[PDB]
């Protein structure tokens, strides 16, 4: 009767997800990977940490999909990350094929799961995984905007010298160079950033620099680490989406969600604000854009369509 | 070397403060009261709960002010609460005299404390306590707006069917019938309430009703309980202010703060958004009002001045 | 789909239970009482605190038993507490009649609940409540030994100057003057207290005094407070039992449990170590006593039988 | 005024330490490493995660020791880990030289720190680091026994089907093949394992197998992962030691501590139960052994002396 969380991919993000699921006592955890030994190892290491922190959760590792049977939530990091110099879209060839296998494992063994996709390029990969798996669209989502928004919140907290708890950010669109941070709908304690520029708490130029740093955030971390990409903030972000589902919190979070008409878009995953509860993606919050925001969003969406055509370009079934 | 928190008043709020200080592992706790036995009892009861939850904190009870020596934070609930039918301003006669004694105990034994006043009527009582005690104005604050704002957040979370974590409220002014909730600076995930009315997520009339329910919130709880007033949400609210100080979080919180020129006011405590860190009230966020907000705020402040004149009206020293 | 916790009695312990259930995010809460207004008030006050701490839980108050429908856990504090000068057994007359009504409300509206009884005198009241309600015996338990054990742990932590996290206590029998703390099965970091006396970390006489202080602990708190009895540690204790059920933790806790043969006893509730998980009381840990421990336990059990005969003495159905 | 934690080594354990220090809100964090980019990257990634979980902590990365200035706690993982086939003692050549540099950085820039050493082989490395650094012996400790004990607790929790919170383990000696788990001082809820065998809750043979699995635990994880050694449980373990210091918890934990006469040993670090508070290692709990335990402990200590002679064998200063 505890919730069961299956982690497909037991790498950098996958391990961090497992550790956090325990610390937050979200349920039992299964780590799945094709490299044998790795998920069993990480599973046992985290299990062995549990008595120090006092959390009760069962941990196991597997390389067979039957291990995921009946999972309440499935989080997918399987595939490859970027190296310095690469865009996320350079990962499609390898990663699309991974989503195909993963999707078949979910369809067969955890068809009632809430599935959170992280593998990049995210808006394309999650669209793919939903098709391959055949799960209902409200039960399949992509983690991106919560990460982007959390980066922006960090930079803003630093700039204004305030608690991260009292900063809000709204970032929509692709998880891409062209994602759209909405300065008008980002706040300190409810006061929009555009108002804070007026009050002199910051400048326009500093605000623009933070928007740009947000757009380039993933790359900034790749360039520092060199051997891989970010994993702490991606993991935290997906975990918040998972907790909202498992605890029916109805968090409002920017996630790559399937649109049927919202924002005038039909049939794609795109980053938008969504309510997440026990029924999955329960509602999309459709804001009214001004002309500049609308332009940036249309462009972001065009990139996503570009990527989706590239996925079809290379795979029969899609 | 652990932080020491002194709780002046060991009643309904006082006990709840103590319990929360332990659960959040904020430090050692001293409960102070004039009714002997009560603070010792509550102290020992909470101490005895600690092994169940795993928090290490020393707890003691006293009716001598020397017990508070060297406290890092002092939270004052001493005095009397309302009964059904009373306004908060009916409490001045009794409560002003309490602040006089409390202020003298702080001045003598915990002069370097960060002091959070809760005793009502709050904007008057905290102004009094700061004068009686002589502590620097940035080290003395009133808990009110965080409570008011949290009520509004609850009502809003209910209305929109979203997580309390993703709702923001901005309530300024007196802790009074005329406090000012700013619908324009209250949000769901960064989207102002005024925009949500437009989007049809709620109505103007429902929004107005929630503003009113917020203004009358304290009374609503008095009328239900009958034997006393609210204590869980007041306690939680003060504890968040205390934690921001002790952990240097720089939370942005609406609190009754001493103004020297901000909002065009000099020499009063009034509810405004303030940054709280290791140096106390570190900054006041002065927003730009429209004409209606400015009118409501001027009125709220006039009530506060009314009450302050009533305190002088009845006490030589002030 | 969140768990639902019904709190029967919305007094001192009842309110504290509600507050803790939220803070630990255990589920939705219903407070039930016969004094109208009180459970609605406390419910709304805690609901209003929630945005400060970030927990999502629905709170309501009621005086009709239909409100408890479908509760996963029910915690019963309804009845009356002691005043200075009284034993717990002086509460039977009033409290037995309360258990009768409560039992009928559970039988009708939450027959699949895990029920934790707190109302005193506890070993008698829980035996009663199980009969009146007709629920399976593994789904009905009494909170006592966790409280007694936590008091002992506090006193021990103080004595040895160590963390409460690293102290263990084993207290069996009645929740009464004659409860049995087992010094041999109480420890600091795994080292029995009897060994610590030998090592000189404490003395026999200090150890005996702490055993006695534990036996008299409830009274010590009554005498301090004067208007009522302990509520923080009782509430924490029951909450740990509830969490073990709801999260299937399989905590090993001393609770008043129904015995069918364990410890050579059949047909009574007595304080023993039990494993609590998703199926209720899952196992009883039956330790081997030495002659002194066996004598103390037989006596404790005789008191419990005394009290049960007194309950039959005054009620047809039992 | 927040506590400052310096992490010397920003690898697998180092990163995990940083993440946990934030989640537990222990203070500001500096990650230090010789590979440039790595500590800056991990620091920024964790900083960027913070708004998701609500913790306020400053994070930075450095490859200059001046960055550690004034740290309250320093945790050292710098050096190299094992690959499959190696013992921990095969790491001395490289790691001793690392401790020399680290020790000089601490001596110069954080001489008032509480220093927790993790780098293997641990009992030798921490003895070295204390000499190189010259800090007082009560301010320098090795993390090992908490890890070993937590592995044993996991295996035991599994075996008995009980919560990890209610299992205790006592493991002394070297962090080595010959560490000494004390079955007599390990417990479920206060009942020794030797008593549980008698009660039939487990068998002698299963107990012996779990003792052995504990002794080989590090290797078991190396063999699974292949590219490195355990990091989640080592990190959790050190963090508990750090928290006990920073919050003056007085946890009783088995750690590699400097002995002056305890256990009849003078001048070495060996794994023993110690009280950790604001003054560092405050007390050693010296238990009385039976003849078998004494034999195992003397042997464990002889290995440690072996390793210390090997360190002198290869370095002038020691
Ligand atoms: N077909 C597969 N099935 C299951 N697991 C797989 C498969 N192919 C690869 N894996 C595993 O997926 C894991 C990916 O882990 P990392 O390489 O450490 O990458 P991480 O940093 O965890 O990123 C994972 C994904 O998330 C995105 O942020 C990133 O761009 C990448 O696409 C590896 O352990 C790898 O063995
Ligand atoms: N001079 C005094 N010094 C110290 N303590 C005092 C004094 N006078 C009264 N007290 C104590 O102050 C405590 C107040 O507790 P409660 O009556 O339970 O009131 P509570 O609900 O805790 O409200 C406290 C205060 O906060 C406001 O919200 C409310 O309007 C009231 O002013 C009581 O225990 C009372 O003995
Ligand atoms: N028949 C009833 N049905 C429902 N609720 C009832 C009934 N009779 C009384 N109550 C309520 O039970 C509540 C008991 O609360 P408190 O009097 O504050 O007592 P508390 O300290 O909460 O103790 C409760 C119980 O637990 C034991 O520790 C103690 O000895 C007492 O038996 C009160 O709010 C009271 O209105
Ligand atoms: N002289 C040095 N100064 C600072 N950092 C160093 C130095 N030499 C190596 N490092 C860094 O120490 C870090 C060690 O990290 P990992 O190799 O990932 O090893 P980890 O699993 O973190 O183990 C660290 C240590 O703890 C023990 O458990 C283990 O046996 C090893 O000795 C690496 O990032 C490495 O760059
Ligand atoms: O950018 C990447 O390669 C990984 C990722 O999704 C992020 O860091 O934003
Ligand atoms: O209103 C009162 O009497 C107590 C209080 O400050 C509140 O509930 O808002
Ligand atoms: O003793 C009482 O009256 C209440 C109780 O159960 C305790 O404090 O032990
Ligand atoms: O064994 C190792 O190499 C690392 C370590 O200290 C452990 O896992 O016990
Ligand atoms: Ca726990
Ligand atoms: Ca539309
Ligand atoms: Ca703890
Ligand atoms: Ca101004
Ligand atoms: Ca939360
Ligand atoms: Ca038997
Ligand atoms: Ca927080
Ligand atoms: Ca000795």
């Amino acid at each position: 009767a505890r919730s069961k969380i299956a982690l497909i991919g037991a790498g950098q993000i996958g391990g961090t997800l497992a550790h956090l699921a325990g610390l937050k006592e979200l349920g039992d955890v299964v780590l799945f990977d094709i490299v044998d030994g790795v998920p069993q190892g990480k599973a046992l290491d985290i299990a062995e940490s549990a008595p120090v922190d006092g959390f009760d959760a069962k941990y196991s590792g597997a390389s067979d999909y039957s291990a995921i049977a009946g999972a309440d939530v499935v989080i997918v990091t399987a595939g490859v990350p970027r190296k310095p110099g690469m865009s996320r879209d350079d990962l499609i060839g390898i990663n699309l094929k991974v989503m195909e296998a993963v999707g078949a494992g979910i369809k067969e063994h955890a068809p009632d799961a809430f599935v959170i996709c992280i593998t990049n390029p995210l808006d394309a990969m999650v669209w793919a995984l939903q098709k391959f798996s055949g799960l209902p669209t409200n039960k399949v989502v992509g983690m991106a905007g919560v990460l982007d928004s959390a980066r922006f919140r960090h930079f803003l907290a630093e700039e204004f010298g305030v608690s991260v708890e009292d900063v809000t950010a709204f970032v929509l669109g692709g998880h891409g160079d062209d994602m759209v941070p909405l300065t008008r709908y980002s706040t300190v304690a409810g006061v929009p950033l555009t108002d804070l520029v007026k009050l002199g708490w910051t400048t326009q130029e500093k605000l623009d620099a933070m928007v740009e740093r947000t757009r380039k955030g993933g790359g900034e971390i790749v360039n520092l680490l060199k051997t891989g990409s970010a994993f702490y903030a991606p993991a935290a972000s997906a975990i918040a989406m998972a907790e909202s589902y498992l605890r029916d919190k109805k968090r409002v979070l920017p996630c790559a969600a399937y649109l049927d008409g919202q924002y005038g878009i039909d049939g794609l995953y795109v980053g938008v604000p969504v309510v997440i509860g026990e029924n999955g993606v329960e509602r999309v919050l459709e804001v009214t854009f001004n002309d500049d925001e609308k332009a940036m969003f249309e462009k972001s969406v065009n990139s996503v369509k570009g990527l989706i055509e590239a996925c079809k370009s290379v795979n029969d079934k899609l």
